[PDB]
């Protein structure tokens, strides 16, 4: 019956211009699962043919800007027709969670990327977004070795705007950090993206992330204790993992890595959190700031508009958004 499942099934078999709602649910059929080819279109920037959208038939990526992303699924494409140009990320499609277009679908924060539709055509889930001319942060780091504590503090700021936004939807990231978050070309702008590991919660209870089949977990390096202890997980996982991420901006390495060899989710257990890790040069209310994110205690744990706050401070403090984006490379921290 579900008048649900007849609006799903009217969208199966084809890839149409529609909304992100029927791009949403049409998702969740992926999710559950010439193996068609279908999907939703959200920009008419990217416009499919005859109930198509086909790769190297309509659209082509572009041979050859390089591959990025971590298993280097991120790649420009062009519109065949329309000549519009923007990003893939291919996702294969027995592993694809419906989660990581929840977390983008339509209203728009400017923190979070643009998601411009998605198709399937095979063993592939193609995801179509805004090209973001600035790159990612990680690679921002690693060209500078590591950031201006001004710098840092910006970015953190409008990742937790992003943050916030995500958690005020009821999704969390579950795998925030400097690899997923990208630049506008000026540097002056910060969105989120790969939310490939997000999920949603409830009423509230408070879900255990990891132990599923469902859940591949973030980046082990800035996983929060509840994540690694195999307790009780909610939005507050992120506001751990951005911290993380701030340690990698100021000292150009992740946490931990320095330190201990592996494996290194056990020291995130056993171990106090990593506050020795913030440098002594920092201003009084950057390392406040993070000591209030990096408490093992999610319960304790600031939330992500409360931290906001307080970044938005420290970079008073500090003296406002001074240094250039690109300015000269910072020696990273030795141990
Ligand atoms: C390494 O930085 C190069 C610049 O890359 C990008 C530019 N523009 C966009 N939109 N995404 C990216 C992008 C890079 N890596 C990524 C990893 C994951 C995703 C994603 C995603 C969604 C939103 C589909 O979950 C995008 C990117």
């Amino acid at each position: 019956f579900s008048v649900e499942e007849y609006l799903v099934h009217a969208l199966q078999g084809s890839v149409s211009s529609g909304q992100a709602h029927s791009l949403t649910s049409l998702a969740k059929t992926w999710a559950a699962r010439t193996e068609d080819n279908e999907g939703v279109l959200l920009t008419e920037k990217l416009k499919p043919v005859d109930y198509e959208y086909r790769e190297e038939v309509h659209w082509a990526t572009h041979q050859l800007r390089l591959g990025r992303g971590s298993f280097g699924e991120v790649h420009r494409m062009e519109d065949k027709q329309t000549g519009f140009q923007c990003a893939v990320k291919k996702v294969r499609l027995e592993v694809f969670r419906a989660e990581e277009l929840m977390a983008c679908a339509g209203l728009t924060s400017p923190r979070i990327v643009p998601l411009y539709g998605a198709v399937r055509e095979g063993p592939w889930v193609n995801i179509f977004m805004e090209l973001l001319e600035g790159g990612s942060l990680g690679q921002l780091v690693k060209e500078q070795g590591c950031l201006p504590e001004d710098r840092a503090l910006y970015y953190l700021g409008q990742a937790l705007e992003g943050l916030e936004y995500l958690h005020s939807r009821r999704i969390l990231h579950g795998d925030v950090k400097a690899d997923n978050v990208l630049l506008s070309s000026d540097g002056s702008h910060a969105a989120l993206c790969d939310f490939g590991h997000a999920v949603c919660l409830q009423p509230d209870g408070l879900g255990k992330s990891l132990l599923t089949g469902d859940y591949i977990p973030g980046t082990e390096t800035h996983m929060a204790p509840e994540v690694v202890l195999g307790r009780s997980c909610d939005a507050k996982v992120d506001v751990w993992s951005s911290c993380c991420m701030m340690l990698h901006m100021l000292n150009g390495c992740h946490p931990w890595t320095q330190f201990f060899r592996g494996p290194l989710c056990l020291k995130i257990a056993s171990e106090p959190p990593p506050v020795r890790e913030i440098p002594p040069s920092c201003a009084p209310l950057t390392a406040q700031a993070i000591q209030e994110g990096l408490r093992k205690e999610p319960i304790h744990r600031v939330s992500a508009a409360e931290l906001g706050g307080k970044v938005n401070r420290a970079l008073q403090q500090v003296g406002g958004l001074k240094s250039p984006w690109r300015g000269e490379y910072k020696e990273p921290r030795h141990p």
